[PDB]
């Protein structure tokens, strides 16, 4: 019947259409993941309903209750059948949900307000004047928390006990902080987002240095779900036909402003 697709409000993946308040259902949203959801549904041949995840989080297991939140939690506890969003494929998640092969490749990167004297992770680690942070409850924070690499262990030790907190609830909050910090706050987010922001007015931020790692985003389904196989082949098909590239051009560069 109708599949529940959990996703998250994160531009340019999923955003409200200009006149969304006068709309209903899937028509309220637009973006890369909305188009991707549409393309996959066509191949897997299913009817679906997009649902912005309640807590607005990507997904992490609370060390306390051991309960999964975010979109990951929606799949784990059976409140959603599929998740189409910029959800990073990681080991801890692979253990509780299934991931299609990646539909996009990326890595953790550094975002600075233009003019900031920072060109690498090493630069951030060896100073204290400029504060930095990452999104809360996601793969990026876990990367730093788990790294055995000196430079990253150093950054984690600083972010872990920063006051006030340097962990934001959304990508937008991180970006806003970078913009109003007048160069005193750098943000650590995936290259896809960093690249998108650089191309959006007021064009006051930029990605510096190369990525810190290499990974990908995958369409996720509950562990053992029957949709896993069809969805994975659909992702590969769309990759082969260059549809995924068309969509990146559409939502990133066709709409550039800098
Ligand atoms: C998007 C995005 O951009 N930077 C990030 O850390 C994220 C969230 C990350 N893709 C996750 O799945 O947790
Ligand atoms: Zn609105
Ligand atoms: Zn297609």
């Amino acid at each position: 019947r109708t599949i529940v697709v959990t996703t998250i409000l994160e531009s340019p993946y999923v955003m409200y259409k200009k006149n969304h308040e006068q709309l209903e259902g899937n028509e309220r949203y637009e973006g890369y993941c909305v188009d991707l959801a549409y393309e996959i549904a066509k191949h897997v041949r299913i009817k679906y309903k997009l649902s912005i995840v309640g807590d607005g989080k990507y997904g992490a297991r609370d060390p306390e209750t051991k309960i999964w939140n975010g979109m990951v939690g929606e799949l784990v506890y059976g409140r959603a059948d599929i998740a189409v969003a910029p959800l990073t494929i990681t080991l801890v998640r692979e253990e509780v949900i299934d991931f299609s092969k990646p539909f996009m490749s990326l890595g953790i990167s550094i975002m600075i307000k233009k003019g900031t004297p920072i060109e690498s992770a090493e630069d951030l680690a060896k100073q204290t004047e400029i504060a930095y942070g990452t999104l809360d409850s996601g793969s990026t924070k876990e990367f730093f928390r788990r790294s055995k690499i000196a430079v990253y262990e150093k950054m984690w030790s600083y972010m872990k006990s920063a006051e006030p907190s340097v962990f934001t609830k959304t990508t937008a909050d991180g970006v806003a902080r970078v913009r109003k910090s007048k160069g005193k706050f750098a943000f650590l987010l995936e290259s896809t987002m960093n690249e998108y922001i650089e191309q959006r007015k007021p064009c006051d931020t930029m990605k510096v240095g190369g990525n810190l790692d290499s990974k990908g985003y995958g369409v996720a389904t509950p562990k053992g779900s029957a949709l896993g196989t069809p969805v994975n082949l659909a992702v590969l098909k769309l990759s082969e036909q260059g549809i995924l590239d068309k969509l990146k051009n559409k939502w990133w560069y066709d709409k550039g402003e800098c």
